[PDB]
């Protein structure tokens, strides 16, 4: 599917910006949210809002594990203003912190 | 304090719009996203975004009823980007559906 490679192409260079939503997506898309949300989940078998999480957790155990950037740093780098809302996703995608991570 | 009355004075006025986020109040405050995030968390307890949720989620409710009003309508009306992501959010948040609770 070329377009299911062109909406991933977009969020590969857009999920580290902490503006990007499904509205931005769409957007380039020319469509609506509400039948962008129904076609993505269509095409990649869960709702872009969780599959945009997924990319950002997957850059932040990648950051963790070869960097020595605080919470803060590895935040900012993977999309989130706010550093201890990161915190929270990520202990609930990897049922573990992000320094707990790196013990 | 007047500070967490402000704070959620503007936070009321805007959280119906979907593209209402930390940099916005931050705009709104003059507060840098940095200062913000931790600043506010301290205040109320919680991130910024849990409590925007939370806020969304109770007027979910309010709508649900005092209104026939139908879960897509909901959604656009408490500030979600798509019907499907809304219903998912209530779930998550009161693990019954609206239907639910309106029965």
């Amino acid at each position: 599917s070329n377009a299911k490679e062109l909406i991933q192409n977009i969020i590969e260079e857009s999920y580290t910006d902490s503006q990007f939503t499904l509205s931005v997506l769409s957007e380039k898309l020319d469509l609506s949210s509400g039948y962008l949300s129904i076609m993505f989940k269509k095409n990649f078998g869960i709702p872009f809002q969780d599959y945009l999480l997924q990319k950002r957790m997957e850059k932040a155990k990648l950051l963790l594990l070869t960097t020595e950037l605080k919470n803060y740093e590895i935040a900012e780098q993977v999309g989130f203003e706010d550093v201890n809302y990161f915190i929270t996703k990520f202990k609930k995608y990897y049922q573990i912190t992000p320094k707990q991570y790196r013990e």
